[PDB]
Formats: structure tokens, sequence, C-alpha cells
């Protein structure tokens, strides 16, 4: 039953045809189970090991790697019978890289939480029902509860389904339903229908929601909806159905592997076409097995050279270390890759209470009526010092302190505040700080009354624990609180009914004290209190009352205002029905205005500045709050979002205003808007999607289970540290200090991280560019493998990997936050910079093979056909005559390979330095800015020297230490890469566009 809140007790009973005193019949339970199913959220979306390791291998680069291991593995079964048992080292290493990969992908799963699952925490195991088999109640599995069931609940129970309350057995019934929203004050529940069929949940005063807790009471009810059709159920489905896009980096990396795969193919075709003369070779002889070996051993060298195998491990290290840096600055990032999307944030929607403000309220101004005389009006305005909940502070009239007792309106205004109050105080001794007992806005009142000793109580010597509620107690001794009328949003007020507690204080009989939103209660006033006396309410006084309330609320004071009033002649107790808020507004009429109180919920110290950072950074900030639109605009002005005298007819909106727009004007409103007041939780998701439709990158704050779908929908979901468990698991980020300024600090760090990450990505990819040219020449010129795949593996995982990591620690730019947000559709390498890495990879591929060629041809340690005929080395074991009067196994020598490899390793340290900056010279930007990177270069060189010298390792790498004269050539060959980039950099700034 969808609309159970809008129906009568009887109607719901009749809908399912069940009797409240008997329950459902076994047959009716059979039938209701097959119609509505069991009372549970769907089982989790199943994944497994066999399905998890395959996911690791449905990447494309890793697929190609896997194939490259196979060929290598067959190759390690045909090279020679005994040339090298290190034939087997190649394929077994590639597998490790895949396995290591596979392993990590799954210990990142055995740890990751699910928000759909975090909901289940709010499903209770058991429930209680009455049914027709038994007179008495039976405890059963909440799983087996059905719509139409008669259910019982009491203190401490978790609510099993969504239930229409039938009868409240106890004298009252309060419910904790903060699991939905966040605010923990329990709320009164009633039995009568709620007329509006499109009522929001806060107004469903007669419903109990699955997942909430009973704070006080015992109630019988009938089950309206179960499982996925509850309110927490309707959120599970919004959360399941919402699909998160990939981060723009994953998006780019995916596009990389897609193009890399087609490139490799072009190169194979090319290699084949250049060796199409091989078809003109004679048929008898040669060695097909040695041709096929060669076009295969070059085929795998082509794969491990193309792919930046170290890259995912480097990205993940930067993120993980950035993450821990960010936790130092109060931001707890949940998934590593969202650090990239965070820094891209173009729009921020933050809640106001608690995040833009301290949620620590106290009363600042207050006024009573001093005199009424026709049109002539005089208010009596006051100010109050002290910003905390502590009773330290004083009242002033035009800046001189006053003794509040000599104002009679003041003693009355005091007692309303103390009596019309469900909250209080208790002094904490471990912190030495006064904290609040209930609601913050009421606690401000209970604090205000402690500052105006209306009865001038000698309190100048009291113990602090007993100083907590001293002035309030004397006002509790005066009137017994017979009962109270709870706050509801139709009438936006609350009240209490009181009787005097003595026999000498027992004057004037019974009274109602009233507080609420000023429009509503002032419209219900026909009298005005001037001191002890009383006078009929008029125009001139109502003017000069709403006048001051508009000033206090829409002024640079930005104050939250309550009107306070008494009903001097309340109805007789027997003529009030207390079980039905429908009548509570009518009970609270014919009032006497006593005064108005104005409190502040202050901005946080750091918020002012973070918003200017956002302007500097091209980030739109959007406030979301509960204040009336008028004071909402005013707080925006005070925190910098708006200018003081800047027109905002079209950049603020209430929910009521937002809905009354056709869907067209709604999308457009979200492009301009910077303020939303009094929203319905559904409006957060709408706002996101509209923002998304402009390719915005949106950060959204949220607190409770009913904020989860918008949290999961925004590009960056932001939860509060003090928020629910569920909202934390639905968010990409958690604020340990609930503070907005933390968000802005996270955007800053996430921009500083990507600009570093930007460079080591560029760095590693370029090396792979260079490697592939080395390989291509090898195959196109007809050269003995200048670089074996096993070596390349070392270079990409270890030798290159260390500078790349140091590069995540580049000093941040001074102007990180003075630039607009980065377009996600921005390529890493493009236009001119593409032409530049095309030239540098061009270099490297030539220098590497030329180091092998040099050692073969023009060098001292090996004769080699200067006539270039070395080329035909595969036909040396037979064609000794044809300009080859020398040896043959020399073309598998380690020495010319280490020449190549050393030239590669040395070249890559140089390129890491050129990579400290995209376009700035090293004469403008020294290498010793990144000290951690100077340091790591020294490390890899050692490891080069390690695998060149330590007896087990050179045979493994087909390597061989080279002497002083061979290092000098290695430097000669490699050192010029610095000079090459310094020139292309010179072009970038001085002659193209920039
Ligand atoms: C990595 C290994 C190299 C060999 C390669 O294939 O990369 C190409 C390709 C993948 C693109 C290119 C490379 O294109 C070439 O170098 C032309 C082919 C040369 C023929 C070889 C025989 C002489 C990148 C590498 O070239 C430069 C010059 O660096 C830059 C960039 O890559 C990036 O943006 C990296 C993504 C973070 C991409 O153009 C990229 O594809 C596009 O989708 C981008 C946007 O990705
Ligand atoms: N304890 C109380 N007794 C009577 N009226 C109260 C009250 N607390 C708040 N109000 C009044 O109720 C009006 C409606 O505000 P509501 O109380 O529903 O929201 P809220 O202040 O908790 C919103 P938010 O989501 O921003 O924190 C306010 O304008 C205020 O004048
Ligand atoms: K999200
Ligand atoms: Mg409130």
């Amino acid at each position: 039953m969808e609309a159970a809140h809008s129906k009568s007790t009887e109607e719901c009973l009749a809908y399912f045809g069940v009797s409240e005193t008997t329950g459902l019949t076994p047959d009716q339970v059979k039938r209701h189970l097959e119609k509505y199913g069991h009372n549970e959220l769907p089982a989790e979306e199943g994944k497994s090991l066999w399905e998890l390791v395959i996911e690791q291998f449905e990447d494309l680069l890793v697929r190609i790697l896997l194939l490259a291991a196979c060929i290598s593995f067959v190759l390690a079964w045909f090279e020679e019978g005994e040339e090298t048992i290190t034939a087997f080292v190649e394929p077994f290493v590639i597998l490790l890289i895949l396995i290591a990969n596979a392993i990590v992908g799954v210990w990142q799963e055995r740890n990751a939480e699910n928000a759909i699952e975090a909901l289940k925490e709010y499903e209770p195991e058991m429930g209680k029902v009455y049914r027709a088999d038994r007179k008495s109640v039976q405890r059963i599995k909440a799983r087996d509860i059905v719509p139409g069931d008669i259910v019982e609940v009491a203190v401490g129970d978790k609510v099993p389904a969504d239930i229409r309350i039938l009868s409240i057995k106890s004298t009252t019934l309060r419910v904790d339903q903060s699991i939905l929203t966040g605010e923990s004050v329990s709320v009164i529940k009633h039995t009568e229908p709620v007329p509006d069929p499109r009522a929001v949940n806060q107004d469903k005063k007669n419903m109990l929601f699955s997942g909430t807790n009973i704070a006080a009471g015992k109630a019988l009810g009938i089950v309206a909806t179960t499982g996925v059709s509850t309110e927490i159920g309707k959120i599970r489905d919004q959360m399941a159905a919402t699909e998160q896009d990939k981060t723009p980096l994953q998006q780019k990396l995916d596009e990389f592997g897609e193009q890399l795969s087609k490139v490799i193919s072009l190169i194979c075709v090319a290699v084949w076409l250049i060796n199409i003369g091989h078809f003109n070779d004679p048929v008898h002889g040669g060695s097909w097995i040695r041709g096929a070996i060669y076009y295969f051993k070059i085929a795998v060298a082509l794969a491990v050279a193309a792919i930046p195998e170290g890259l995912p491990a480097v990205i993940t290290t930067c993120l993980a270390l950035g993450t821990r840096r960010m936790a130092k600055k109060n931001a707890i990032v949940r998934s590593l890759p969202s650090v990239e999307t965070l820094g891209c944030t173009s729009v921020i929607c933050s809640d106001k209470t608690g995040t833009l403000t301290t949620n620590q309220m106290s009363v600042c101004k207050m006024f009573i009526i001093d005199k009424v005389d026709g049109d002539f009006c005089s208010l009596n305005e006051f100010s109050i010092t002290g910003s905390t909940y502590a009773p330290e502070g004083e009242v002033l009239k035009n800046d001189k302190p006053i003794r509040s007792g000599q104002f009679d309106g003041l003693v009355e205004l005091a007692t309303i505040c103390a009596l019309c109050n469900d909250s209080s105080l208790d002094f904490n001794e471990t912190k030495g700080v006064y904290e609040k007992v209930g609601e913050a806005t009421e606690t401000a009142l209970t604090t205000l009354v402690e500052k105006m000793n209306v009865f001038n109580t000698e309190v100048r010597n009291l113990s602090k624990v007993e100083r907590a509620n001293a002035c309030n107690s004397v006002i509790r001794q005066l009137m017994k609180k017979e009962f109270t009328l709870e706050f509801s949003r139709d009438r936006k007020s609350m009240s209490v009914y009181c009787s005097p507690a003595k026999s000498s204080r027992a004057a004037v009989g019974n009274k109602m004290f009233v507080k609420g939103a000023p429009e509503g209660v002032i419209d219900r006033c026909n009298y005005v209190r001037v001191g002890t006396t009383r006078v009929p309410m008029t125009g001139p006084v109502k003017e000069k009352i709403l006048s001051v309330i508009k000033e206090w609320g829409t002024g640079r004071d930005t104050l939250r205002c309550l009107a306070l009033a008494t009903r001097d002649t309340p109805p007789k107790r027997e003529e009030m029905v207390l079980d039905d808020s429908s009548r509570f507004m009518e009970y609270e009429t014919d009032l006497t205005f006593v005064g108005v109180v104005g409190m502040l919920d202050p901005p946080r110290k750091e918020v002012m500045g973070s918003i200017q950072l956002c302007r500097d950074a091209g980030i739109r900030v959007i406030m979301i709050t509960g204040d009336n639109k008028g004071t909402a605009i005013a707080i925006c002005r005070r925190i910098g979002i708006f200018g003081e005298n800047e027109e905002v007819a079209d950049r603020a909106y209430t929910g009521r205003e937002f809905d009354d727009l056709p869907l067209a004007e709604q999308r457009e409103a979200c492009r301009r808007a910077c303020c939303f007041a009094r929203v319905e939780p559904s409006h957060k998701s709408k706002i996101v999607e509209y923002l998304q439709s402009y390719d915005e990158i949106t950060a959204m704050t949220g607190d409770g289970v009913n904020d989860a779908p918008a949290l999961k929908k925004a590009e960056i979901g932001i939860a509060m540290g003090s928020g629910t468990a569920v909202a934390k698991t639905a968010s990409e980020m958690v604020l340990a200090d609930d503070n907005f300024s933390t968000i802005v600090a996270a955007v800053e760090e996430g921009r500083a991280i990507y600009n570093n990450m930007k460079q080591f990505i560029r760095y590693l990819i370029s090396s792979n560019v260079g490697e592939v040219v080395c390989i291509f020449l090898t195959a196109a010129l007809g050269l003995p493998e200048a670089l074996i795949p096993v070596q390349l593996l070392w270079v990409n995982l270890v030798t290159d990997g260390l500078p790349a990591t140091a590069l995540g620690f580049n000093p941040p730019d001074l102007d990180i936050m003075d630039r607009p947000p980065r377009s996600p559709k921005e390529p890493l390498i493009s236009g001119w910079l593409f032409f530049r890495y095309m030239a540098i990879g061009g270099y490297v591929g030539a220098a590497t093979v030329g180091a092998a060629a040099w050692w073969f041809m023009y060098a001292e340690d090996g004769p080699g056909v200067t006539y270039h005929q070395l080329t035909h080395f595969m036909q040396c074991t037979e064609d000794h005559p044809h300009f080859e009067g020398l040896d043959c196994e020399i073309f598998e020598a380690p020495e010319p390979m280490t020449m190549a490899l050393s030239v590669l390793v040395t070249i890559e340290m140089c390129n890491a330095l050129n990579s400290l900056s995209e376009n700035q010279s090293l004469m403008r930007m020294p290498p010793w800015v990144n000290i951690w990177l100077l340091g790591s270069i020294c490390l890899s060189m050692s490891l080069h020297f390690l695998i060149l010298y330590v007896d087990p390792l050179p045979m493994i790498f087909k390597l061989k230490a080279l002497d002083l004269t061979q290092w000098l050539m290695v430097l000669k060959i490699s050192l010029p890469v610095i000079g090459l980039d310094e020139i292309l950099k010179f072009i970038a700034r001085n002659y193209l566009e920039g």
C-alpha cells in the first residue's frame, strides 16, 4: 500500500482485509508472500575467484602480454639444445608480472566495501507479529514479514518493514529516524491520517520506516510495504541502478591500449613488407625454423617494448602516497582513482549547517515591546555577548550592560525560553566545556536564559555541574509542565501547557508558552505584552515588528529568528485532544506576542577564504540549506558566494519554486544557480544530473541514507565524518572534520598530484616509444637483437620506475589554484608535444641499436663488416666465403647488448630530468628542485652496475660489464638527449602558440 499515510486506520485494515485484533490467516500469509515476496533487499551481485582473475585479464594490454609469454615460452623450446638454459627466463618473468597483477587486483576486492551491502546493517534479524493462529505475539524472521501484517514494536527494536501505526499502547511514541537524515532528535508519532497524498517523509507523522529505531513506546501497526518497496528499499534501487563513469585517466589509458594495439599491427605488416624480398630468396636451404624463430623472438620483443608495464604500479603508488598526505589535511579518500576526478571538480554543492557553519548557535539580539500608543511604537532591543553554549555573558542596551530583572517583558521572554524547551545542558568535567543536551537551536535558548538572571539569583558562586541548569530550574519550580505540543511544519511552532506549582506563587492559573517561526505565530497573535500589561495587536506595531525581523534576518547580521508568545487564556484541559497535531495550530491561537529572539549559526573561520580560492580556481560553489530563501541569500552574501549589492533574482531557488518550473527552465536554472533553500532530498539527484548535462564535474555533500543516491551519483560523493556508515560507503571522500575548507584543500592536492602524475605518465610512455623504434630498426635493417625482452622488462619495472615515482613529488606550481578546472577531455600528448616525443623516441631507437652496431662495426673489441654486411648474420654458419672470413656465435654476444642497454638506461635518466617540466629549461628550472629525484637516479645506476657485475645476474640478462672506455662512449652517445629537448622546448615557448 503506497499511500498508507494518507489513509485511515480503518481504510488500511480494509484494504488488506485484516482484523487488528486477530492478524492475518495462514492462507493470507501464503497468498501475500507470493504477491509481495519476502521482506528483504535482493541478494548481493555475485562475483568469484574464477570470475575475478579473468577480470584481471579482460584488459587489453595485459591480454597482449599474456600472448607474448606463450610465444616466448615456445621460443624457449627451440633456441638451442645447449646455448642457454636462460632460454626459460623470459616467459617465466612475464607470467609473474601478470600473476602479481592478478593477485593485487583481488586483495583490492577482499577489502573493498559495498554501499548496497552497508544498507543490510539496518535490516533487523527478527520482528514481532500477531496472526490468527495464536492470541499472543510471535517473534519471527524479519525476512518472513508481509504487507498486511499486524506488527508490534517497542523501545530498542529496529523497525522491520514500512508500517502504518494503528494504535499507540503507551502514553507516547518517539522514534529515532536519523538513519535517514542525520538529525538525532526523536520525533512524536500519531495515528490520524496525513491528508496530502504526495507528502514528504518528514511529514508522515503516522508512519514507521524500516531501518529506524524506537526510542520510547510500544505500538501496534499494519505493514504497508516490504522489501524493495520500502523507503530504504527505494534507495537501494536508486543506488543499484546508478552507473559510475570511468575517471578521465582510465578513459585515456583505455584509449591508449586501444591505439597501441593497432600500432603494433601496423609495425608487423611493415616489418613483413620490408622483408618481402625474402620471398625472392632461393627455396632450398636457409632455416625456416630460424626465420620463424627470428620473426617471433622480435614479435615478443615488440610487445614488451610497447607496453608500459611499470605504469599501473607507479600511478597506484602516487595515489596511495597522496592519499596519506591528504589524510593529514583532514580528507579521507576512499577509492584511489577519484583523486584525479576530484582535482577536476568544476562545481561544489555543500550543505550549510555543519559544513559551512559550526552548528554551534547562540542568541545575539532580542527585543520586547516597550510601549504602544496608537501608531507610536517603541521596541526595546537588546544584544547578548558570548558565542558558546556556556552561561558566561551579559545583556546590553545600547552597549551598556543591564540587569535584566527590571524589564518585565524580559522575565516572561525568559520563562518561555526555559519551559518551551525539550533540550538542556550538562557540564562535562573531562573537557571543561559546556556541551548541549538536545537540539542546537533550543540549547541556545536554555543558554540565553542563564545569562539574564531575571530573578537576579545569587548564582555568583555555584558549582559548574550544578551551574548548568540553575536559572532554568527556578523557572521549573514556578510552573509544572503538564504536557507539551510538539513542533510540526504545517504551523512551524511548538508549545507547552503549564500550571503553577506553589500556593503563593499560584497566581493567574494556567498558561501556554509558544515558540516558532515568526510569520506563523505573529499572525496568530491578537495581543502584545508591554511589561506586565497587555494591549491589543495593531498595524503600527505589527509593522515595526516584522520590520525588525526582516532586518535581522536579511541583514548582514544573518540571524535565525523565533517569535515567542503566551496564550493567556488557554482552553480547558478536558477540551483538548492531544493525540492529533491537526488541532495543535488551532490550540495555539489568540496569542500574546512577548518577544523575538535572534541567534547566529556562524560561518567557520576558514570558509570565507576557501570560497575566494574557488573563484580563483574557476570553481562554482552552490549552497544548500534549511533557512528561508531570504536569509539564505543573505548568508551567501556574507560568505562571499554573492556580492553584497549584486542582483540575484535568477540565481537562488526554493524547492517549491524549482518544482513549479517545467523541466526546461529547471536544467537552465542549475547552470546559473549558487543557492538552494528548503529542498526535498530528491532535488539533490536532480541537481547533479542537470549539472552533469553541462559536463560539469560535481562534488556533493550528504549525511544520511537518503543522501546516498546523490552521493553515489555525483562524480565526487562527499560524506561527513559524523555521518552515517552508509553515506560514508557511498561517497568517494569523507571529511573527518565536517568542514568545507577541507574540500577545497582536497581539490588543491588533487590538482598537484595529477600535474605530477601528468609528467611521469608522459615520461614512461615516451620511453616505450623509443624502445619500439629500436626493435623496428632491428627487424628492418636486419640486425642481431640489440635488446632482449628480458632486459626491457627490467628497464620498465625498475630502472624507469624509480624516477617516475620521484616525479610524483615534483614541487607544486605557485599558481595551482589560480587556473580554471582542467577539461577531462584533455589529451596527455597532442599537437606539438606529440611531434616532440615522436622525435625523441626517434632518437632513442637509433642510439640504442647504434650502440650494438658500434660495438660490432667501428669498435675495438669486435670486427664487423663496415660494408654493413653484418646484416646477414643469420647466414653466417654457412656462407663463410661471402665476405665473412670470421666467427659466427659473436652475433649472440652479451657485450654489444649491454652497450645498447647501458645507452638506454643512461638515456632514460636524462629524459627524467627533461620531464621535471613540460616547457621550461633546466637553466630556468634546476634539476635540484626535486631532491628525491636526483636521489633515485643514483639508485638505478647502481642496479645497472649490479646486474653487470654480480655473477649470477649477467648470465640471466645476457649481459657483460664494460670498461672505462666503453662507458665514455655510452655517455658520448646518451648525454646529448638533454640538448635535444632543450631546443624543442625553446621552440614551444618562443615560436608556436604559448
Ligand atoms: C607507446 C608506444 C608507441 C610505439 C606508440 O605506438 O604510441 C603511439 C600511440 C599509442 C599514441 C602516440 C604514439 O604514436 C606514435 O608515436 C606514432 C607511431 C610511430 C610508429 C612506430 C615505428 C616507427 C603517443 C604515445 O605518442 C607520443 C609521440 O608520445 C602519444 C599519446 O599517448 C598518450 O597520450 C598516453 C596516454 C596517457 C597518444 O597519441 C597515443 O594514442 C592516442 O590515443 C594518445 C592520445 O594516447
Ligand atoms: N525548537 C523549535 N521550536 C519552535 N520552532 C522552531 C524550533 N526549531 C526551529 N523552529 C522554527 O521552525 C522553522 C522551520 O525550520 P525547521 O525547524 O523545520 O528546520 P531546521 O532549522 O532544522 C533545518 P536544516 O535542515 O537547515 O538544519 C524555522 O524557521 C524556525 O523558526
Ligand atoms: K559517486
Ligand atoms: Mg532546526
